[PDB]
């Protein structure tokens, strides 16, 4: 049983100021991602860093298959984690998935959160006839129904295109050391729940600003994808586009993607 929400999600605390960021780190990677931005904060605000449920770094007996089978699992966890530090009007910065669940989580508490900075995120994958979100419904289901028995190789053969980086680079073996620390069980559940969301229905709720910085070739995520957030939430917000390539451009990109994201939290939308 939990006893300790701190302990089970890795709860990081540094930095002082009136106002907390928080950051959220994404799927396959842990918190140890932000490790570059983070020196840049701390003179400025406070900082809480959390691991969510089933990365590699947290216990798998907490990780509750039905309820992480779906987004809302992990915006309720997130809300209790920003409850526990008694953390209120926060910056949320995230990468794509859990820039998602603070989506999601700030129309149920919308006092937690004064603006989200969302690295690369989609509402949906899936395309539709007037929807594209770069993926088939069939090629999915079909990807997916071997996703256990290919996770791996998937994986593995998937990566250097999703980071845009060489499959011998730095940033290619730190992102693989955390994706294969997850259990594999633990993994294929994630997998298959971000990949069957459709949260375009929750955008006109959002009423946070929100901040959408994007590569300018990301293979999860359509150019098109960020105007289209950019329409739909119900509140303000900007999109910028960087030169960067790959899905994680804070993680393969820092030295343009770290100031970009220092902008968006330092600098309100007017
Ligand atoms: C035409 C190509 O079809 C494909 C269909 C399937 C895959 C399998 N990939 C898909 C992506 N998986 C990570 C999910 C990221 C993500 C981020 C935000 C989000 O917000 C809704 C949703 C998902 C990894 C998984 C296995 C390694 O490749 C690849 C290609
Ligand atoms: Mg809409």
């Amino acid at each position: 049983g939990m006893s300790s929400i701190g302990l089970a999600h890795n709860v990081t605390i540094l930095g002082s100021g009136e106002t907390t960021v928080v950051l959220g780190h994404g799927y396959g990677t842990d918190q140890s991602v932000w490790k570059l931005l983070v020196p840049y904060l701390v003179d400025d605000y406070k900082v809480l860093l959390y691991d969510h449920m089933g990365a590699g770094t947290t216990n798998p007996d907490y990780f509750d298959f039905d309820r992480y089978s779906s987004l809302e699992g992990y915006s309720y966890d997130l809300i209790a984690i920003l409850e526990e530090f008694q953390v209120s009007k926060c910056i949320y910065v995230g990468h794509s998935m859990s820039s998602m669940a603070a989506a999601v989580a700030s129309i149920f508490r919308p006092d937690l959160f004064h603006k989200l900075v969302m690295i690369s995120p989609t509402p949906r994958l899936i395309n539709t006839e007037e929807y594209y979100g770069g993926f088939e419904q069939k090629v999915m289901d079909e990807t997916l129904r071997s996703l256990d028995e290919n996770f791996k190789s998937l994986s593995l053969g998937t990566a250097p295109l999703l980071l845009a980086c060489d499959l011998e680079s730095a940033a290619m073996q730190e992102y693989c050391r955390t994706l294969f620390n997850m259990r594999p069980d633990i993994a294929c559940c994630i997998t298959r729940m971000i990949c069957g969301l459709d949260l375009r229905p929750y955008l006109g709720h959002v009423t946070v600003p929100c901040h959408i910085i994007q590569s300018s070739n990301d293979i999860m995520v359509p150019v098109a994808v960020g105007e289209y957030l950019r329409k739909n939430l119900g509140g303000p917000s900007v999109v910028e586009v960087m030169p960067t390539e790959g899905h994680l451009p804070h993680l393969s990109m820092p030295e343009v993607t770290i100031p970009v994201v220092l902008r968006h939290i330092r600098q309100d939308i007017t």
